[PDB]
């Protein structure tokens, strides 16, 4: 598998055309399980596009200067409003894989999510961390003794928060791995003991189905109370199911559509979050992802009921680009990006983004 | 007439590229025959993108594993929730014909809905149903005799209900048929009593034209009452037309526009079904039909009113691709399809899709 | 200029495709005259978009056979509920001109509408239509001699109502003629007299017309004419309420095929509100973008009572005559009988009354 | 840096076609620099299409006849209900620059804004003016003294209104220029006392830079008090920004979003004018900008609470192609092209317009 190992900074002039520039890089296969979604990709161009329902309001004389874009979540001091998202087999982008990502996330100084499905061992991601800050998701087994087992490595690596992803039981219908007849071409290290064997050459479809299908609440329950750490639930779009998480245990609700990656002909995950937080109701914190792509995204967000965002196929393909320094220069561009806006906006630190007003556009995405 | 006749199981990715992989095998004019919908088909546009009219939820934590496609209609045990819907003269698409298609759909274990229009007769469409449940739609002659006829030949060879088709009393303006000049390069034995000879080398127009314009309420009772069996009314589109139905002796409900073929500038199917349901309020069972592709499709009807789903062109495209084994290869798409989309809304079993929320999305098409 | 020639029937599969066949036998600055309109023809295409805003249902089990498209307005029995629109020039689409186009009204069993802008004389035009019903559209000059004479000539000739033209007193802002140089290779017989149009732009043409008509202006037609009178241009339903209060017998609702006006709504979408204010005092016409037998429906379902037919009918004339003319109307009788009889309407009452689907996501759906 | 020089008029058939003919005559990087605008530009096709959200009637029998453009502002009396847009370094477009640009405004009959970023003295400017009406645009200082000789030198030039542009604190996200490494050719004379140093090298982010970032209410008063001269406030999109600058001196209301070359992902600027002009309630005038194209435009603006436009870009586009008379080309079809739109929707004069009926399109702009 030739994935790319030139490290260098890269300039980001905006992160849509990071997608283009990652493809001839890249190999053909891995490259298209990244960037792909379910369908026709419908949804994923709903993400997109959400952003152009709620549009910002330039705001003038707000006695504004040097916006600050540091904020906190569940103690943790990060220098912007956003987090790495939990995402699979970064060796398909990069050969430093998620050792580069995780220097890149410590060094800027904000949160990695450390995904089950990592190419990279615990300790290589830990020798990119140097320290830093890490949440693990975890993908499910379907025998206890190996979720236990699984949650006390993560918890003796450093882990501070867990994040169950539930929206992924089954795989989403990826018509662009199905067409390329996509299998992973290196182990999962984390996840082998439930594999049958390794993941290399396994497809994801099957992946997913070792582990656990039938998770309940009590999943929740059960990851909070042995792990004695706070527990995100991952990939809720329906505010039911963010009430349902709370009174089941969980110390944070992260909004989420899986990239597009998963349910097909569902919402923008976007359009989603405004009725999830108004459930949540301020219980817990708010983590949002799915098509975060601009400093004025981020800020849309919090604006909408988010604390903090999450990251995912920019700093991927800038990891592509240019391996920890590719990804930071994407981290780096998107604090900047936010700065601009919290400016042009009249926000002055990151609380102030949380109560902007919005302008309805019921026009859509043509206008 | 050189139609295929290769039979073979096929891969489908999705019913989408089945059209265009069909239009390489199938005769010039019968090919557009089958695709072909009225003017220049915004309609068949309408009943594709109403779907992205409701959004489908991913739900969480919901305690589902392994769900059940499996349901019974009038007492038919069927083991997906869609039955096949009538369409006419299927060796246009495949030299087995309708006895191809019976195979499929006898196979994989629902309802075949015979053609009044089809090309085979009902022992040659009996061979390939194999003693499987069949339903007969009718075209309606002018003469009483010749209708009470083909009723007791119908229910003779076995049909547990009758279809009446009452939308296209003339011919919907198929611009493509038109400018092919397309007529039927065979016969239909099942109506020919009525035309003045053969359906070889008539145009469709002139076959409907010989079927009965003047149907009235007084046809679905005498139908209900001469039959014996329950009576579906297909085509409707309308509420009132609902009511209609029952009050003159209808058992079931046909939500259909004719796969955009009969009346132009109307809306996409979809949209229309809420409010039939809404009116129907539970008194006889539905059919859904006008725009099925995906297994998305199937959930998005039936928790919008839809009892089960009726498939159309991507069945038939599958037959023109593989014969029997094609066919029943779209079956099969469409159940795991289903099946897929059940696990990640949260749906144990077909009741459940029911049920499901929907997410309003006011933008349409383009978000 | 050479416009066609060639008399011909024609196989009308739809309306649409006889733009881009017509576009292949008349001269480009011509063609574009006929087929363009104002800016970037943002409203003519609303004007064709307006249609999807209201679907049709199919409705079943209705007891219906042989629908009768037949209809009647002021007393005129016609074939189908659509006549001629007025329409300038006509010498541009076929070298047979006005006389072709009346021709094919005629034997077709509707009403004629006479352009004051037209190439033709009255005479030219009465051969065509062999004792056949006309209307008299007036572009209206400044000097009141004039106009008395226009009128009487126009009667004279047969004119069993006249038409007001009101949405033109400047031009469009038309950009295809702009750019081609566009301007009339012929003269017009009924308003030299107030100037040859031959070699002037329409702006200039327009310009001699009345700019500052009133509602007096409609009084005095009636007055003066003795007949039933048309307002022709009204998008708004206070117009409505103006003109029938003024003494008109009649509203054409109508942006002049997008040719007029730019940045305005599709005409379609203004119907419903001018309806509901005329509450049928006066009988309603309706145009600008009729193309199927469909939008003859959504029309009479609400609130016109017949339509009017322009573009595609003089496109038919490019292409084969009188009786290209005729297949076009042809087209349309046959487009609206398939129409009533999927829609569950017998007649054209049935079709006044129909339910329409209201679609708020627009053309893309 | 070749600007063209060539002096003729044009024949403007519309507005939008002066693009792509001065981007021929017009060297790449200022050319880019005056025609592009912020991230993908989506906020300025917002622009131009919120033009079709509120459609025009023709009106009727309304005894009208010759209409009269011409209106009055702040004791100005005006040719037309439209001024010149500040905007920064003419000299891209053309060799004449801020000198040319004022000939063909002054020629014209209506007002010159001229901008704190002007290649041109006050001088210059002046000779090309020959006595007309100015306004000065200002870019604060953040040194007190340095803004107090701004507004001396302004006034002493003969400016009758200050206009505050407030929504520039920091640059827009202008992605032409970056890609482009766009820095000014020459010099701005009136700010270089702040520079320190030359323009010329610069790009416009150290440009803004060096300008006033915590522009707050207060400065609004301290320049309606040093000046004595009427206030605008230029950059308003939402209606509290209109309170807060009446309540600090304001003497008129500027609704703009400069064009979209600032905060990207925000509304249409004509979407947001009815609002703004509900708040301001007739207490000052108006000014409206941000994608004025058309008569019909000035009309929409003036019909939703606008007393007169600023016109920007059409004009550059104009000097670029003819100089002096090309801009003046561009003015005179302005006044035309509204008087057509005054006959035909019963306008006879400015009054008449702000008093105009608009019909709502919901359907937005593919209807
Ligand atoms: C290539 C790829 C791999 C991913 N793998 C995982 C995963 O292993 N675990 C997980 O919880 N989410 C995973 N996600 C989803 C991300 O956490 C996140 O929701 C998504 O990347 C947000 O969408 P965006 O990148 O389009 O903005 C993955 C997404 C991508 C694109
Ligand atoms: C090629 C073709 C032939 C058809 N023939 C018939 C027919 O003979 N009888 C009938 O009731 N409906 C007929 N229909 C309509 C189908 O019952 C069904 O309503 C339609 O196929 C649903 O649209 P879809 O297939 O695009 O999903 C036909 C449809 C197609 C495409
Ligand atoms: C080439 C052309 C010339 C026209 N000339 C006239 C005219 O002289 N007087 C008039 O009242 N309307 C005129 N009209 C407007 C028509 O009466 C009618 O309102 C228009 O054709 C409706 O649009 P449609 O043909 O696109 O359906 C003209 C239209 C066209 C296309
Ligand atoms: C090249 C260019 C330079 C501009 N420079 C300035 C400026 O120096 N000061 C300012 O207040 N506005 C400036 N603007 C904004 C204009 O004042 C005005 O808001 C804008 O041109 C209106 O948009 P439109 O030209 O697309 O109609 C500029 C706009 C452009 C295109």
């Amino acid at each position: 598998y030739n994935a790319p190992s030139e490290i260098k900074y890269i300039d980001v002039v905006n992160t849509y055309d990071l997608e283009e520039e990652a493809s001839k890089v890249v190999p053909h296969g891995g490259f298209n399980y990244i960037a792909g979604a379910s369908g026709d990709e419908w949804t994923k161009r709903a993400n997109d596009r959400a952003w152009k329902h709620k549009l910002l309001y330039p705001r003038l004389a707000q006695d504004v200067e040097a916006p600050d874009t540091s904020t906190e979540i569940l103690g943790h001091k990060i220098k912007a409003p956003f987090i790495m998202a939990p995402i699979a087999a970064h060796g398909l982008a990069h050969a430093t894989k998620e050792a580069g990502t995780a220097r890149a996330v410590s060094e800027f100084g904000t949160i990695m999510s450390i995904s089950a499905y990592s190419g990279a061992t615990f300790e290589e991601i830990s020798e990119g961390l140097n320290g830093g800050p890490r949440w693990f998701q975890i993908y499910m087994a379907k025998d206890d003794q190996q979720n236990r087992d699984i949650l006390d490595e993560a918890k003796g690596d450093g882990a501070t928060a867990i994040i169950l992803t539930a929206d992924s039981t089954v795989s989403g219908n990826r018509d662009r791995d199905v067409k390329n007849k996509f299998v992973f071409p290196f182990g999962m290290p984390i996840v082998q003991r439930y594999l049958r064997g390794t993941a290399e050459g396994m497809s994801l479809n099957n992946i997913y189905g070792a582990s656990k299908q039938k998770i309940s609440p009590r999943d929740i329950e059960e990851i909070a109370a042995h792990s004695g750490l706070p527990v995100f639930v991952k990939g809720i779009q329906h505010p039911e199911d963010a009430d349902m998480a709370i009174k089941a245990g969980a110390s944070g609700i992260w909004v989420s559509n899986h990239g597009a990656r998963q349910l097909y002909e569902a919402p923008g995950s976007f359009d989603t979050l405004p009725a999830i937080a108004e459930r949540v109701n301020k219980r817990v914190p708010i983590v949002f992802d799915s098509g975060v792509r601009r400093g004025e995204h981020v800020a849309k967000a919090l604006a909408s009921g988010a604390d903090v965002v999450a990251l995912g196929r920019p700093v991927l393909f800038g990891l592509a680009l240019g391996g920890w320094q590719g990804a930071y220069s994407v981290l780096d561009y998107f604090q900047k990006d936010l700065t601009r806006v919290m400016q042009l906006t009249g926000s002055q630190n990151v609380e102030d983004l949380k109560g902007l007003d919005l302008f309805d556009n019921p026009y859509g995405y043509e206008y």
